[PDB]
RNA sequence: GGGAUCUGUCACCCCAUUGAUCGCCAGUGGCUGAUCUGGCUGGCUAGGCGGGUCCC
């Protein structure tokens, strides 16, 4: 019916770690 | 071999596409499926692997 995220377009951001 | 730190690599969450590009649909809303950037002053005693350093 709805996803559980509110957008969930954009992710993953620790390359620097 | 273990622990800590850094880097690289592999995943997840939130916000911005009235930030840019591609594809589908449509008169402008939805979809991250890919890449980049900003917020790590965000969550790594939240995870795995490799290398360097230090310690044991």
């Amino acid at each position: 019916g709805i996803s559980y995220g509110r957008k969930k377009r954009r992710h993953r951001r620790r390359a620097h770690q």
